[PDB]
DNA sequence: CAAGCTTTTTAAGA
DNA sequence: AAGGCCACTCTTAAAAAGCTTG
RNA sequence: AUCCGGUAACGAAACUACCGGAGACGGGUUAGGAGGUGACGACCUCUAAAACCUAGAACUUAGAGUGCAAAUACGAGUGUAAAAGCACUCUAAGGAGUGGCCUU
């Protein structure tokens, strides 16, 4: 793709006469989205439970996004099926609605009232984004976590009967890549006799029953095996978080969410008196009609085109006179080769306190269709990865970590989550959150479980959304996003400064090499003169500053600086089992005690140089 | 009771 | 609660329900 | 209550200790720096900040500039006369997110 963003605060970008929709239009959204999500997650257990094992001529259920937008109109209090004219296809669709519906009855124990749920905001546009992110959802589960199910029903069956838990491992790695050339397999759908990898991204429907059939398993069939080796997974993904999420907002989805008629007309004098052409649009109906019907004519080029839905966010929106607008004017940046020119791209993601512009090429913009030698001169570090310390950069005499607790002081993790606490607490919400919610399991796919869960949230989903609604909870987020890059910006700037010195110190440390020691004597000004060997395993934003190369990982965590043999071992003959602590098991060493990160890293760096 | 107009929402579109 | 991966980045003609006029 | 660095123990660890700095999301209010006599301290004034309250702004990394806050000695013994930190501009280096899932 050719799309890139420009995330800041949504303050002054939308009008205040507008502010209030765009804030009510987040939560609308998101309630809608919630709930439809657990709509339709209860539709396709009740259609499991109901027609899962398939008879001979059934077809197995695919779901699509009428599916999920009929789940909305449910949710929204709308009875009248939802489909457009009357014929074979669309008789299927009218049905299809009935059934959700009475599942939407039995999900919650009290019967629907209608103007309970009613809303006056125009979210069609807005929603088809969450409809289609939903259902990408499904197919990205599917596809890409699918293995972990054939490799979890049956090392929990190897030890529901007994088995050894390595042997468990062991049948089960083999038995999945035997499969990719017995019952939790479909048929084989690819008739020119392509591996079952190929059937999988070919129809992922065929396999999502079966997720769900394993599931079940776990729940009740296999109750002797511990709970740690069965933790439950997710099949049918769904929007549980109750803080708002950010809506997507075209040309389209601004037309209509916050115009009429009056200002409808508005915008035709507007455009009239600046550029003289008369605009064919009668009301909001025929407003997001072709340019050919707009103007009466067709467009020089998909420029002419794009550069009428800019006009049109201009005069619904601040783009060309808010700050933003700065990095949004065709901005040019530096050190492009390509020199590529960054223009508004029409559309916007935002959930009311964030907000992301989207910017593309100004030579792709318009209306959218459907679809080795540095080495020697170079200062070399080495890295070795981790999750506790995220990064450990050496220089062969000398090592810094990044460690996580640094990142979680630079982004006030503490803080956050005392603050998030203190909001949950003074709602109430904490006695009814932890205590209510937490025994209910929501990846349980057992309907009549899933349904205890879903009208347990009901009774609460008022004061749930309410809280979670205010604004603290959505700055963190992006707090995480200004902090987190600070956090690594600032770590990469100390990495420089650690080693663009040569040594002052060369006599601490003893086992270094010869080969080493002179690599620490270089003198460095800048950053991309620096070259560190990272492990097969954040690094994405290294790379704009720092050149980086691949270092075979094998048994660096083993292997010991002063010898060419792997004397090292975990610390052991002390009151606690230290984590990190490293110690050589001979007194043929230059050094006896070693850290995992020192040890690793010296030799990912060794092993470059 | 008849007709025009507006506005959500559908639905195809590779 | 936090780090990694995968997918996506949507435009337009119209059906039908609701409202106004006498 | 957390991060970095150092001291010892033949490159040292969230129960080994000691030593020196950092910092506390955005807004209301506390205690600390600075000034009538660039004396002390009594009061006054600029600044600023956590306990508590709160629907609430903000792309990031190093530096360089500008601009701060105002009212002891004579005489024919005795009177009286720049710091913490905040904001703006630069150069040069970056500069795509949303949603779901997995894992701990
Ligand atoms: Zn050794």
């Amino acid at each position: 793709s050719n799309i890139r963003i420009v995330k800041r605060k949504a303050k002054g970008f939308f009008k205040c006469e507008d502010l209030v929709t765009i804030k009510d239009a987040v939560k609308a959204a998101h309630r809608i989205m919630s709930d439809a999500s657990i709509l339709v997650r209860s539709y396709y257990l009740r259609w499991f439970q109901s027609s899962y094992p398939l008879d001979s001529d059934d077809k197995e259920l695919e779901l699509e996004h009428f599916h999920i937008s009929m789940a909305c109109s449910i949710v929204q209090g709308i009875t009248r099926p939802p489909v457009r004219g009357v014929g074979p296809e669309q008789s299927v669709k009218i049905d299809v609605f009935n059934d959700m519906l009475d599942e939407y009855k039995r999900l919650y124990e009290r019967a629907p009232n209608d103007k309970e749920n009613e809303t006056d905001l125009s979210l069609s546009h807005v929603l088809a984004y969450s409809i289609d992110n939903l259902l990408t959802a499904y197919k990205n589960n599917i596809e890409a976590h699918f293995s972990k199910y054939v490799k979890r029903f049956i090392r929990c069956d190897m030890l529901a009967k007994g088995f050894n838990k390595s042997e468990a491992n062991r049948v089960a790695a083999i038995y999945t890549n035997a499969y990719i050339y017995s019952s939790l397999f479909p048929s084989k759908i690819n008739k020119g006799g392509f591996p079952r990898v190929y059937d999988l991204k070919a129809n992922p429907w065929v396999y999502l029953p079966k997720m769900v059939m394993i599931n079940q398993a776990l729940e009740t069939d296999f109750s002797s095996v511990e709970h740690k080796e069965r933790r439950l997974l997710n099949p049918l993904p769904f929007y549980s978080s109750f803080v708002p999420m950010h809506i997507r907002i075209d040309t389209s989805g601004l037309s209509q969410l916050l115009m009429t008629k009056d200002r409808l007309d508005d915008f035709k004098r507007s455009y009239l008196a600046e550029f003289g052409v008369s605009l064919n649009i009668k009301n909001k109906g025929d407003m997001l009609a072709s340019f050919e019907k707009i103007f009466g004519r067709k467009a020089t080029s998909n420029r002419e085109a794009g550069l009428y839905a800019t006009e049109m966010w201009s005069f619904l929106t601040n783009l060309k006179t808010c700050r933003q607008w700065k990095e949004l004017d065709g901005v040019v940046r530096k050190n492009d080769p390509k020199g590529t020119q960054w223009m508004f791209d029409n559309a916007v993601v935002t959930d009311g306190v964030s907000i992301s512009f989207q910017v593309i090429d100004n030579s792709m913009f318009g209306r959218k269709a459907f679809s080795r030698e540095e080495l020697k001169t170079s200062k070399l570090l080495g890295c070795d990865p981790g999750k506790r310390d995220i990064l450990a950069i050496t220089d062969g005499i000398k090592t810094i970590c990044y460690t996580k607790g640094q990142r979680d002081m630079d982004t006030h993790k503490t803080i956050r989550l005392r603050t998030s606490l203190k909001r949950r607490r003074g709602c109430g919400l904490e006695e009814y959150e932890t205590q209510v919610m937490n025994r209910f399991q929501k990846r349980s796919c057992h309907p009549e479980m899933f349904r205890r869960y879903a009208c347990s949230r009901k009774r609460m989903e008022h004061m749930l959304l309410e809280c979670y609604s205010h604004p603290v909870f959505r700055e963190f987020k992006f707090l995480v996003y200004n902090k987190t890059k600070s956090s690594e910006h600032r770590f990469m700037h100390r990495v420089l400064e650690t080693f663009k010195r040569p040594q002052t110190n060369l006599s601490k440390a003893r086992c270094a090499s010869g080969v080493m020691r002179m690599n620490a004597l270089k003198e460095v000004q800048r950053h991309g003169d620096i070259i560190i060997g990272w492990g097969n395993w954040i690094r994405r934003r290294f790379e704009s500053l720092f050149k980086t190369t691949t270092v075979p990982e094998h048994y660096t965590s083993q292997e010991c600086p002063s010898c060419k043999g792997r004397c090292l071992r975990k610390a052991t003959g002390n009151p606690i089992m230290r984590h990190h602590l490293l110690r050589c098991t001979n007194d043929s060493c230059c050094s006896r005690w070693w850290n995992r990160n020192v040890a690793g890293a010296f030799n990912i760096l060794t092993r470059l140089l």
